[PDB]
């Protein structure tokens, strides 16, 4: 909408306190201006027709328990897109400032969150799986990376391409989770999942069999489920993400850890120049080593330890 840009505030879902940026004409909008061609946060009213209505408040106060999952999706969409401009130089998901849409209150106890092809959509949970979706850093940058991935290697949704693409997302919501440095960690999820249980989340990138997902590539799933298992293999690609940030000796193949800045230029590399639709494990070994030597060199520490993880994987 049309109006002059302001500054509201508010509590998100773990009850912290944070500014928000909003428009005013006649009420204040969550639309954010200060970022590319906008941010956009709307009511879906538990129901499940998108996007519903722009979300409008009376005095730019936000603190009911109502508004919780929209000052996050809309806060954290804001951080995401800082972390693509500032980190990679990348203007919105589409690299030309596309406006930024996201969905709250959507559906009725729904557990989970998604990019529908045009906008971020987030349930609020049952409050035993999960509380409202958006009150996870890492989940809302998840979100935002498919949106990214879409526009760019466009990874198939399916099998190994689908669990790549799971694992992109993954991998970039938690270095968004490090880039805003609040409470950060390697595991997905854990802000927003099993409130009733303390120190779980949804799946580890440092462990990921802690919750049943494979670590190596000899122990990939091949049935049919979950579109071939693509919240399931990722965890095999998040291992090896995780070795080139961290370092580690697994399955006996150890691998000198480089951080996770060059961790993210690797990958974001890979994504945007290398991967296809149908790229395949090894096929993203192969960019990701050619994306370290083109940022560090043939001979560099960087492509060694890029080679190091795959093999710790099982991957060639
Ligand atoms: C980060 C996480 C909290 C949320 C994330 N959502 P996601 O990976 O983003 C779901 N996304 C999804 O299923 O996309 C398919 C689609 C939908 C609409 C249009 C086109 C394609 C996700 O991992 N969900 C699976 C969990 C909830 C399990 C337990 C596997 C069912
Ligand atoms: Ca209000
Ligand atoms: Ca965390
Ligand atoms: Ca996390
Ligand atoms: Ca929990
Ligand atoms: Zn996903």
């Amino acid at each position: 909408i049309t109006g002059t840009s302001t500054v509201g505030v508010g509590r998100g879902v773990l009850g912290d306190q944070k500014n928000i940026n909003t428009t005013y004409s006649t009420y204040y909008y969550l639309q954010d201006n200060t970022r590319g061609n906008g941010i956009f946060t709307y009511d879906a009213k538990y129901r499940t027709t998108l996007p519903g209505s722009l979300w409008a408040d009376a005095d730019n106060q936000f603190f009911a328990s109502y508004d919780a999952p929209a000052v996050d999706a809309h806060y954290y969409a804001g951080v995401t897109y800082d972390y693509y401009k500032n980190v990679h130089n990348r203007l919105s998901y589409d690299g030309n400032n596309a406006a930024i849409r996201s969905s709250v209150h959507y559906s009725q106890g729904y557990n989970n969150a998604f990019w529908n092809g045009s906008q971020m959509v987030y349930g609020d949970g049952d409050g035993q799986t999960f509380i409202p979706l958006s009150g996870g850093i890492d989940v809302v940058a998840h979100e935002l990376t498919h949106a990214v991935t879409d526009y760019t290697a466009g990874l198939i949704y399916q099998n190994e391409s689908g669990a790549i693409n799971e694992a992109i997302s993954d991998i970039f919501g938690t270095l968004v989770e490090f880039y805003a440095n609040k409470n950060p960690d390697w595991e997905i999820g854990e802000d927003v999942y099993t409130p009733g249980i303390s120190g779980d989340s949804l799946r580890s990138m440092s462990d990921p069999a802690k919750y049943g997902d494979p670590d190596h590539y000899s122990k990939r799933y091949t049935g049919t489920q979950d579109n071939g298992g693509v919240h399931i293999n990722s965890g095999i690609i998040n291992k090896a993400a995780y070795l080139i940030s961290q370092g580690g000796t697994h399955y006996g193949v150890s691998v000198v850890g480089i951080g996770r800045d060059k961790l993210g230029k690797i990958f974001y590399r890979a994504l945007t120049q290398y991967l296809t639709p149908t790229s395949n494990f090894s096929q993203l070994r192969a960019a990701a080593v050619q994306s370290a030597t083109d940022l560090y060199g043939s001979t560099s520490q960087e492509v060694a330890s890029v080679k190091q993880a795959f093999d710790a994987v099982g991957v060639k």
